[PDB]
Parts: C-alpha cells; structure tokens; sequence
C-alpha cells in the first residue's frame, strides 16, 4: 500500500534500515537507499527531518527544529519505498560505503559524532566515556579519529573487551584509585543514571564538559558549588544534523570509523 | 490576484525596460507568491558597468505580503509580511545548512533581482521561501526594504567581528553602509571612531552617535589601539590605516570595494596575529536580527518613498549622485 | 579576626606593595589567620623584577589571585586555578589594612583615571561576577534574557546586560527589588512570569537565587540551544530534566567570580559610564559597625 | 662543575654572527635559573636576521629552538630543580600583561626584542641564563633533547596555526612548503584527523612529505583539483605566487594562514575575499600551553620531527647550507 508522489519531493528505494525501547500511526529511523539529486543517487536519511525554513534550521542546528517535533523519520513521520518530503534531510552515501553500514551510521555513529564535535574534542583531549554499547563503541572510534586519549568504563566484561579492540587507551569496570579526580577534559555518559553522572562530575577537570548523552533517568542532579567553582559545563546533545551525517559518512568512507552492523525484529543490526 | 502585471526587466543587450504585459505565476508546491509592497534601489547601476544576469526582474531589496502559498508551505500563510534575503541560498548544501547561506555556490547567479527575479514588479514568485524573514508589526514595508542590504550588510560584518561593549572600533567611510554601521555598532555597545574625508559625512556621523569623528586620526591616537577596523572605502591608503591602528589579535574588515587588490604587511600581520575577514551581504538569520533591531528602535534607516513607475527617473539621479511602491 | 601595629612588608623581586585606597565588604559574613576581598589602591613600592607596574599606578585586585604558572592561568582562566584555592585576596591570603603585599602582581587590574577607588573597589566582585557570566553566555543585542533575583549581583547584571544591548526580563519576589530593577533599565519586571510568556523563549537564563524552583523556571523558559547560568548558591544540588536538556540541547554553564582580564573590561565599562555601581564610603575604623548592620541586614578608606 | 666562561655565537649588526670563546656564565638571581644547553635548532628565521636585516635587536647569542637541563636555580625557584630537562618557549612572555594572562603569551608587547635567541640570549652557547622560568616546558622522559629542540619552533609554530584554524577530522587542507615547519605541519594536521595535500618546489622535500603521511604531494596542483575546495591553506613560504595559490584553492569561508615570511608584503584579491568570505589569519610562533601540548604529542608518538644533529662549532657550515635549501628537516646542534 505504497505512496508515489513527487512535487518538491523524491522517491527513495530503501536498501537498508536499522533497528525504540523507550518508545515502546506511522511506519517506524535508520535509513539508507537509492533514488540536487538524480535517479541512482545513494542517500541516507537525517532522522530529525528539520523544516529547513526556521532560525534553527538556517541555523546549522536543524536537529532542534520546533516545526519538526513529531515529524522525525520513523518517529512521528521498516517499509519498501519512502517518499521523501524534504530532500534537504538526505546525505549522499560515498561509493565505497555499503547501504548496510550507512544505515547503521545514521544514529549509532551520528549521535556520538555530534556530541564529540560539540565538546570540541582535539588531540590534546583526555576523555572518559561511560558505557561502550551501540553508541559508546562508535564514540570510541569517533573520539580516536579526533585524536583524543580515551578511557572507557563499562560494567559488562564483553563491552570492555570490544572497547579494547576498538582502540580505547584504557578500559575499566571502575576507575582505580590512581586516577586523579578532576583530570578529564570531557566526560561522555552513555548511561546517564545518577551514579554515572556523579562519576562524570568527580572526574571532569575544571572548565571541562559533561555530556549526558544516555537517557537512563528522567532527572539528574549536579552539585552546584562544585559546578560553579570549577566552571563545569553540561551540554545537552540530540541526534545530529544533516552536515554531521555528511561528516560521519566521510569518516566511515575513509576507514576512520567501522560500525559493527550485523525481519525477526521482535526477537546494532541492519 | 491578477493574472497580469507590470515590471522592469533587465537584458544584457537592451538594459532595464518597462513591460506592462508580465505574467503572474501560480506557486507550485514549496513556493509562494509575494505581493511587493516596497523595493529599494548603487549595485543596480553597476547594468551600466557590466556585472550578474540576463533577463530577470531587477530589485534586490524587497519587502512584501504573502499573496498565495503552494502545498508544503507551513511556515508562511497568506497575509504574512516578509522581507527577502537577497543571496537566496539553495537550502540543501553544506554552506546553507551551514548558517552561511550567503556564500551558497548553487545560488550564484540566482540572487533576488540579480540573476533571479526581484522586486521591481507587483508580484514575485519566491521559489525558496526559506529565504524570507518576517517583518515585525511595527516596522513598515519601506523601512524593511531599506534594511535588506543597507543595514543587513554592515550588521553581518559587525556580528562577524564579534563586537561587544568593550570594543574600540574604527570605521573608515560614513556613507550609505557606513552610517548604518555606526548605528549598528553603537547598538552592540561599542565605542565608535569614524574617519571620513567629507565634512558633511563627518557631521552626519556625529549625529548618528559616533563617539569621535575625524578627517585624519590625530597624533594622540596610539597605533595598535582598535579592536576592530571596518573599511567602507577599501583602497590601499585606508587599508594601511586599518593595519597601523588595529590592535594585536584585532580584526580588519575590508567591506568596501575601492580597489581590486589590497596589500598587507606580512611581518606585522604575523607577529601581531592580525586577522582580515571577508564579509558579503548577509544571512537569513542576520535579517531576522536586523529587523528586530529596527523594530526596537536601535537602528533607523533613512528612506524616502516613490511609485515604482518613477524608477527610471531615480536611476538617472543616483547615477549623477529610495524605495518604490508598486 | 580583629583590629593597630601590624607590620608592613617589603616586596621581594617579583612582588609589590599596594597602598589600599578603598576596600568593599556578603561572603565576608559567611583560609585561617587580613580579610577584605574587594580592593582598590595605589602601588607604593615594587620589587626588583617588576615591569608591568610602577609606584603611583592605581590598581584593583582580582580576588581569585591565580598562580600564573598553570595551564588554567596560561590559560585565560585564572579564576579556576587549582594552586590558588585557599590563597584568594582576603579569603585565605591577605584589603582591611593600610598596605597589602601582593605576591603575584599579574592579578591586578589598572583603574582608569576617571574611576574613583571607591567605585573600583565595589566593581571587583558585585560587577565582575555578573559580567563574567554574561560574557560567558555570549549575550548580544539580539538576546532575550531572563534574570532571576535582582539584589547586589542581579542589579549589576541588569546594567551589564543592557550594556550588551540585550532585552532584559527580571523576576524577583521582593517589591523593592522589582522597583530598583525598573530604575536600572530592565525591560520587564515581574513577581511571576505571566502565562502569556511563551515557554522556551529566552536565549539565556541567569539565576542569582539557584533553588530548585528557580532552576525549574530557567529550564522551562530557556529556548532550544539556550543557556542556563546558575550563578546563585541557594541549594547544594540541583536537578534538571534530562529528556528536556538532551532533546532541546540546553546548556548549563558554571561561572565563578571573574578573571584578571574581565576586571579590565569591567573597569572600562564603569569608566565609560555604562555601569554605575551603587557605593557609600566610610573610614576603615568604622568596619565593625557596618559588619553588624549588614548582619542585621559599602566601601572603606583606610 | 659549571665553568665561569664558555663559547657561543653572538650576532651584531656591524659584523654578523661570530664565534666568541670568552662569554660569561651567569649565576642566577633568586627567581632565575641556568640552563645547560643540550640541543639548539637552526631555523630559516635566523637567516632573515643575519642576511635580510630582519631586526630583533643587536648583540645577543642567537639560537631560538632550545632544549637543555637545569644546571642551577636561584633561591626562590621551586618548580624546577637541577637535572630537570626543559625546552624554552621562544617568545619569552612577561607573564603579567593582558596578553600573557591572556592565553596569548606569544604576542606579549613587553617581550618584543626579548625573545630567546632573537633579542635576548639564546641557545648557540653552552649555558643560558633564563630570567623567566615560567617560559619553560618540561621535556617528557622519552623525548630526546634533539627532538625537543626541533619541537620548540618547527613543530610549535605549525601546531599553533593548525589549532587556530580549528582543523578537525573533516578538514581538507593544503600545505605549501615541506621543510622544517611544513614537515611537522603534516604530522600535526594528520594527528588532528585532516586530509593533507602538500606542495613543495624541491624533490627531496616532496619525497619526505610522502614518508611523513601526507595524503597527496605535488609540485603543482593538477587540473583535477577543483579551485575553492580546501577548508584551510597553510603557506609556509609566503611569496605572492604561493599566496595566490592559497587564495584560488581555499573554499568559501575557508582560511588562509600565511605562516611563512618570504616577502615583506602580500596582496589579496578583494572582490574574491569579500564575496567568498575568505579569512586570513596571522599566526606567530606559539604559546607556553601550546609547547606542553606539542611535547605531549611528540611523547605519544603522533609527531616525529625530522632532525639531524651536529656539533655547535659546525653552525656556520649549516647556515650556508640552509641558505641554499640544501637539506631537508631540521638540523640541531649539541654545544
Ligand atoms: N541523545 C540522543 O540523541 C540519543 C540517541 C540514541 C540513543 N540514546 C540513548 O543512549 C543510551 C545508550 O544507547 P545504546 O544504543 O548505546 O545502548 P546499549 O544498550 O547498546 O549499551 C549500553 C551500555 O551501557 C553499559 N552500562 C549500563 N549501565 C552501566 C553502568 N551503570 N556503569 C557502566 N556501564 C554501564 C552496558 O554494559 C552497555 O554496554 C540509551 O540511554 C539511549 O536511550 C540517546
Ligand atoms: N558596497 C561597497 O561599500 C562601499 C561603500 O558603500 P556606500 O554606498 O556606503 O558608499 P558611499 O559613497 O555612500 O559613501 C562613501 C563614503 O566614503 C568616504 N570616503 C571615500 N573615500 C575616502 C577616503 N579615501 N578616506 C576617507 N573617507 C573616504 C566618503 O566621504 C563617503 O562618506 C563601496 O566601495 C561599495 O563597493
Ligand atoms: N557565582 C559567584 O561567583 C558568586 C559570587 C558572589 C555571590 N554569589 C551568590 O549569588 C547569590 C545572590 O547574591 P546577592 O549578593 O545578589 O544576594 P542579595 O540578597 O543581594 O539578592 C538576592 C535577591 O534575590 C531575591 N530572591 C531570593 N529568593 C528568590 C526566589 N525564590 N525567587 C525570586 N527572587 C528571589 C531577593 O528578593 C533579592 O532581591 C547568593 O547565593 C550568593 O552566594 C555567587
Ligand atoms: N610565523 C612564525 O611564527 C614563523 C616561525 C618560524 C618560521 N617561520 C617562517 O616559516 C618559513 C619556513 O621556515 P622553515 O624553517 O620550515 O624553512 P626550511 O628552509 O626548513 O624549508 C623551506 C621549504 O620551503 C620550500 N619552498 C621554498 N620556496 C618554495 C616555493 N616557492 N614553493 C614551494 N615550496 C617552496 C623549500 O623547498 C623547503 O622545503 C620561513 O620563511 C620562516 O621564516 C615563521
Ligand atoms: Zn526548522
Ligand atoms: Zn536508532
Ligand atoms: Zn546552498
Ligand atoms: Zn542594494
Ligand atoms: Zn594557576
Ligand atoms: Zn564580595
Ligand atoms: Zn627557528
Ligand atoms: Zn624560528
Ligand atoms: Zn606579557
């Protein structure tokens, strides 16, 4: 029961789609396919699907578009053909990147890329990442590509092992006593419960940044005296922008990031 | 809304000519039709000097009222008052996405009234409504039109230079753009010193709020003491004053077009880490900002109105040294 | 810590001696073994190596008193120097006296000629602190800001913010603070934001109170990508809604006192008439009387 | 122990750079230290001083790329002790002005004419008196003095410029010149994640650029390279012809960094700079924090400066060689 219109629109034949739990009348957001654009172009979808006409979109921040709330690809707006209403929200897949890898890049890589870029990570950064799963594992690779030294905390042995293979410079279950408090230029929390926030706050340096990218609790608290006195910054981050997706696919193209991609959906995988 | 209208079309072979038999386009999905309320008129003269297009309605300073909208237009509705963002960016490239839709490669040759159709007509088809800015209720269409370049352009430069209330700036040339620059810079809280060779421009500069105005900087002004220098003339001599009087780590903005090339002293630029920044027109978001400043009374552009049919008479006048209502 | 035969130190090579002209007095009420952290004076003697100052220079002290040698100080962020914790002027290190030894002259700001020592002293914290926060938030003439709490700091914040060209809305529970806020140039002043103010509409929210309720207003009214600056210290911990912070990309930025360069900036604004701190003068010997008064709730010439 | 006399190379406007065997060795005062020089680099900037009248003062020991070991300290010095290995921050900032306080101690007004080996005494000698020990950076254990010396300028200068340009893993950058500075710039830029294209007029510098990790190296950019396609252009030569290539190939809103000093003046096309919003950013040397960052990159193996050593007495021979562009990479001298 398919669509087919195009006035300022295009038609995308879906080649790969990635797989929500917190969510759980629209087809359900990690999309790569084939058709500023001409038939045969390979493209990936920028989930936040910004309007393109507001101050946020114009802007460089099309991910926080107020007009598109409730109209994100597969989350307000898993199917064989997708009529793309707003072709501005597409990114060209490079020739050497497969549709499967592109699809797996549209969120699992895009999201930590956007946060790392926001934090202004550089080859002198000394960063802490908490949680090395879907997002976290890609965050390791993105961070290393920015030149950073990367320390990973994860409760799960297997995630610690994967983190070592993906290039982390140190991996631990808990930070040992020899790690000085106040020594990391940035802390990225992919878990975001209170305990994990409190470690970011203890181990972030003065003027450093805490990026609570995970969504593990509805509220978090920070110590105010400490945040003020040491000028800590907490920056929210959501998904990514169209330009960020271009950047991600370039990194993936150049071999700097290799996402791990693997419909019994009910039972990252693409 | 009518099916025909009048307007002034430019052709490389025969200049700018009245046509009273022009079509009025129906918007497609994604487009809108603007009823032109005011359209401003030196860049149109440059036309006589051989610059940008071939068979387009001129007029690049445009204010109007949305008359009809296509499908898939959700940001605007009939009756909305809007001003056009001249560079008319594509909206799909990295520059536009971006925050720098003023340097869009895909829109070169497609700017409003300078390659694509503009405001010297009654009804303008806007192919890219993203390139519109809402006119506040207390701002007239005439003043909005006069803001779309004369205020937009210096505002874009001043914002890029990151001027603040601790800035100590030098502006060279207080004419059309320079005078508006004075007002914009004061609204950012800056101290403003103005150099102009013409007595009348110096007088006007005082009236517009400059803190000091001079023909030449006196010997008591220390070299290396201004945080930013904006040069609205841009010949070598005025560049050299910017370079001598800019502070270390300060910025020179050569916003005028008085010479095709300018030289800088390299040892000085390097040692004192001087920055030279190019600036062109402005962005959509800059226009929103400008209209807010105008709305709040912080900037008051100077504008006289006339009927669009009078345009040829005023073109000759400007050529020998104003907005239009269609 | 009490009052008439204290010694006067001779500076070593890299030090200087400051003759105190004015010293300001809330935090004093709240290091071990001279207080007074809002200091203006005149250089009275310099040590052999000192090239940036000479006898007769009028200077104000930047309270955090950074070490000058660490990465934070080198840096541009001398206000968060780890080495100087416990060594701040009048809060761990020695203005409530006639002559102050400045170990570390980099932590001084030249007072402009047309600014009095009294005003300079009242600028060193009451103006410096909100200036530092406003500058960090990158306020501009297009900014639409909310300030909560219009007292000592908040009132100066109003004037600093208006100098940057911002539109300023003030919330305060106390009628008299609302009145002062109106006089100091705020564009709108309220006891509670009326229902007509749209949520998500302010580019920056500065909370000079910083209890939970006041944080929650900042979080409801800050626009996407906007900034919340919890400058007050009204609770030890505050909480934020995560989904909202992430989804709308809100930023919370800590701010502490100010830097040496910020103090140069503040004294320039004061010099140019942009900010006019409110100050009454008295003799330093009167200090104990004014301390009691503020408790049951001014600058001093030694 | 420490001798009371020593040898070194002094510059004077009247008679150029000359060996002297009767130089004093100063005893530090309270806040000072004495550095025994282990390695000192030679820079193309020494040539501008000797042969082009680039005026930095008169009558000082040259050598501005300095690594050594603390030989004695004055009474009040606690941050360093005898035996510490340190490299000098060339601009030798005052520490007390707004620029130094600041984060920009490289453009200190007070220190004009007082830079190590360029107004104040430098490293072409056995023992250097350091008046301001703030302007030192600790050499990590695994970094040799020769490499640290090369790092104080040949690496520091391009690091500072690259950082100022905000190079990232999505940057596509052009570097012109692959000698002392340019070779390091290659490695620094790769550590920031950039794609790097190099131009050099000398075959042996091109060959070295390839070995240092450049993604492309050319004499002249081929036709397949689109104008307006580089996010940043770093010119380590800075003559009009190389500036023009930066200006043709930089993207809109991109940056041109004229780090080299090959002409007294350069010109730009104004219409092009304005229309495409090109930025030209001056960059000088680097800062104390930058040097700590650089030595950490070198220590972590991300940057491996190309350096060959020689005895300080050989300096006049290597000066001639550099003047004729006769070697690649840096040469440093052991006193
Ligand atoms: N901000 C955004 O735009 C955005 C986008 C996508 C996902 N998310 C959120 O990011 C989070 C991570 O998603 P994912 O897909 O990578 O998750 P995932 O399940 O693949 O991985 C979670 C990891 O966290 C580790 N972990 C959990 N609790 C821990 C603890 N207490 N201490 C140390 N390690 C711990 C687990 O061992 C696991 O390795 C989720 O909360 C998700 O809702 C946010
Ligand atoms: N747009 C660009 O901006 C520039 C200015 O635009 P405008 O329309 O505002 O120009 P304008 O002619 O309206 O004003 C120019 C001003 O510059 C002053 N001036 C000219 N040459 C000068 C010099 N050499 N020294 C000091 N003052 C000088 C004039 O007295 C006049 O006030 C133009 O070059 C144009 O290409
Ligand atoms: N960030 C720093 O570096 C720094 C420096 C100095 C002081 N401070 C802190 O800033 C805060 C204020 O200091 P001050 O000198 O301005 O205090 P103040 O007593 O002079 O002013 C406080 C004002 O807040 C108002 N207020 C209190 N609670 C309120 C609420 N719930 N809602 C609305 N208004 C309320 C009061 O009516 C009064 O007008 C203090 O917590 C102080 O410790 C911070
Ligand atoms: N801005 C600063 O702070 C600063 C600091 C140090 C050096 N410099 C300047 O940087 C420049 C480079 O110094 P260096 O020590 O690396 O020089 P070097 O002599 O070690 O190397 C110069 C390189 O440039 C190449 N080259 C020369 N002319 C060329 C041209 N026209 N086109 C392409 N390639 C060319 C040569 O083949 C050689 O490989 C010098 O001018 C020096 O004065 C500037
Ligand atoms: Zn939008
Ligand atoms: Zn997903
Ligand atoms: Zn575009
Ligand atoms: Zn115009
Ligand atoms: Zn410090
Ligand atoms: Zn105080
Ligand atoms: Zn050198
Ligand atoms: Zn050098
Ligand atoms: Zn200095």
């Amino acid at each position: 029961p398919v669509h087919k219109p195009k006035a300022g629109q295009l038609l995308l034949k879906v080649d790969a789609v990635g797989l929500d739990l917190h969510v759980i009348n629209y087809v359900m957001h990690e999309i790569a396919g084939t058709v500023n654009y001409k038939v045969g172009d390979r493209v990936a979808c920028v989930g936040p699907n910004g309007c393109g006409g507001c101050k946020y979109c114009r802007g460089a921040i099309d991910n926080v578009c107020k007009n598109a709330f409730g109209d994100w690809f597969g989350l307000g707006y898993y199917q064989q053909y997708l009529l793309v209403t707003r072709p501005r929200n597409l990114s060209r897949i490079p020739d050497n990147v497969s549709a499967d890898v592109a699809a797996a890049s549209t969120d699992a890589v895009l999201t930590p890329y956007h946060a790392i870029k926001m934090a202004q990570v550089s080859p002198t950064s000394n960063i802490l990442l908490i949680g090395a799963g879907g997002l976290g594992g890609n965050a390791i690779q993105v961070a290393k590509a920015f030149g950073a030294k990367v320390t990973v905390l994860d409760k799960k042995k297997e995630a610690r092992d994967q983190a070592k293979k993906l290039g982390a410079d140190a991996v631990y279950e808990t930070l040992p006593e020899s790690i000085s408090p106040g020594s990391f230029s940035a802390c990225f929390d992919f878990v975001s419960v209170q305990a994990t926030f409190d470690v970011c706050q203890k181990y972030v340096e003065p003027k450093g940044v805490i990026m609570p990218v995970g969504l593990g609790a509805p509220n978090l608290s920070f110590n105010l005296g400490d945040l003020a006195l040491r000028e800590i910054r907490i920056l929210g981050s959501f998904w990514g922008t169209t330009n960020d997706l271009d950047d991600v696919l370039k990194l993936v193209s150049e071999g700097k990031v290799k996402p791990v991609v693997r419909k019994e959906l009910p039972e990252r995988v693409v």
